[PDB]
């Protein structure tokens, strides 16, 4: 049903204070629930400190233009390079309008980064059993295209990037003072 995919390999050796830094867009993305077609910009401002990942999500969601903020929280695994969250849900001003749930929870895994662009993997779980699952290509920059590594990780487990959701093409719209201003 929602099972979340096979295969998905965390990089060797992320370099943390690189991508655990600044903000990073959406700029593909590819939800496996075939019948998720609302269309979506996300975008987010992950941190880690001491074996704790600390992030700020931004999604927008196109059809309905209705926007939501959460901040999620938990351990970065051993390999450096995926972590599972909980998360609650803030206000544009980071105020918490909606506390955590301890039954939800995600895991993030950081399967491919190369200059200015990254490939990542999320997996949802309830109750620790997968709900859905989704791979994204993101970007420092928002109208950029992705560094053929991270096409090269794709085609690893049979994926290519045209049957992606291209984001530049819809209309948009980002709180970028959200993300640039967390934990300022
Ligand atoms: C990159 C492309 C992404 C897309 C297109 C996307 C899309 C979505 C959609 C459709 C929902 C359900 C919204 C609803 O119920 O109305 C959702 C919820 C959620 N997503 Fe994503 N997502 C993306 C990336 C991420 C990432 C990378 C994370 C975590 C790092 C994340 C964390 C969450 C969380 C925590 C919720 C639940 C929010 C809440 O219940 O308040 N998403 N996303």
């Amino acid at each position: 049903p929602g099972e979340c995919s096979v295969n998905v390999i965390p990089k060797k050796n992320l370099d943390k204070a690189k991508f655990f830094s600044g903000t990073w867009y959406e700029t593909h993305y590819l939800d496996m629930d075939p019948q998720a077609t609302e269309k979506f910009c996300f975008s987010f401002a992950p941190r880690e400190s001491g074996g704790t990942v600390k992030e700020a999500l931004y999604h927008f969601n196109v059809d309905s233009k209705v926007s939501f903020y959460n901040t999620g929280t938990g351990p970065l695994e051993s390999n450096g390079a995926k972590y599972t969250a909980k998360f609650n849900t803030v206000d544009k001003k980071g105020k918490e309008i909606k506390p955590a749930d301890e039954k939800y929870s995600y895991t993030v895994t950081v399967i491919e980064a190369a200059k200015q662009s990254a490939l990542i993997h999320i997996c949802l779980q309830e109750d620790g059993k997968d709900i859905g699952d989704l791979y994204s290509v993101l970007n420092r920059n928002k109208n950029a295209l992705p560094n053929k590594k991270i096409k090269k990780a794709l085609n690893k487990v049979s994926l290519v990037l045209t049957k992606f959701v291209v984001t530049k093409d819809l209309d948009c719209k980002y709180d970028d003072k959200f993300l640039s201003s967390w934990q300022k």
